């Protein structure tokens, strides 16, 4: 019961209704739940889902943000500033750049973002074994790019690139923008008419286990 075609039925679901709350959320949405959205979008672009009720969503996040104070283009944007901002508390980084201004209630927000983060990550750390997840996380990702750098044709970058943590940790910082970069250029691909085989499953594999590790990841406790 239940295979890897299912998993992809059950991500989907899973994300959708996720979609479905944040475009039914008006209101405030949690760390988790924010950078559950941006794992939505992470694999619903490449997915290739529907542009206007992940902006609807999405424009309800912005509206989120910006009732708060936090001023962002669109949810790409909005999640970059947003992901700079909470590492910029977690890691006492200086802002980048934000475009707008903060106020010490909007840091105290993404202090609980950050600290909400940093309570689930060590949680989930003990409930389910970080380090034992996060080497599982590490292994299945590197052998998925490890076969995307070894067939050809390949489409990616080397580890000039790909200096970043693919899987990371509940709560370490990830290259957003680079990301964006290669699976833009995935998703570049997957609305090409080329059509592979064990290169588009690799591409797949990657997807589905990169959803469902980062569902596991990204839960609560250690599941329900």
């Amino acid at each position: 019961v239940k295979t890897l075609d299912v998993l992809r039925g059950e991500l989907r679901g899973q994300r959708e209704a996720f979609l479905s709350e944040i475009i039914k959320s008006d209101g405030p949405f949690t760390i988790l739940q924010l950078v559950g959205y941006l794992r939505v979008v992470d694999t619903d672009l490449l997915l290739k889902v529907d542009s206007t009720k992940v902006d609807e969503a999405g424009k309800k996040v912005k509206a989120y943000l910006e009732k708060i104070g936090i001023r962002g283009d669109s949810v790409e944007a909005a999640l970059d500033n947003l992901m700079i901002k909470v590492y910029e508390i977690t890691k006492g980084t200086v802002e980048s750049s934000a475009q707008g201004t903060d106020s010490e209630e909007l840091k105290t927000l993404l202090l609980k973002f950050s600290e909400d983060l940093k309570a689930e990550q060590e949680l989930h750390s003990e409930a389910k074994g970080g380090e034992a997840l996060l080497s599982s996380m590490k292994t299945q990702h590197d052998e998925l790019l490890k076969k995307f750098a070894a067939l050809t044709p390949t489409f990616l970058t080397s580890e000039d690139i790909s200096g970043y943590l693919t899987v990371p940790e509940y709560g370490a910082p990830m290259n957003a923008a680079k990301w964006a970069k290669v699976e833009g250029m995935i998703h570049g691909k997957l609305e090409s008419s080329e059509v592979p085989a064990n290169l588009k499953a690799l591409v797949a594999e990657l997807i589905e286990l990169r959803a469902q590790m980062m569902a596991l990841l990204y839960g609560p406790i250690g599941h329900h």
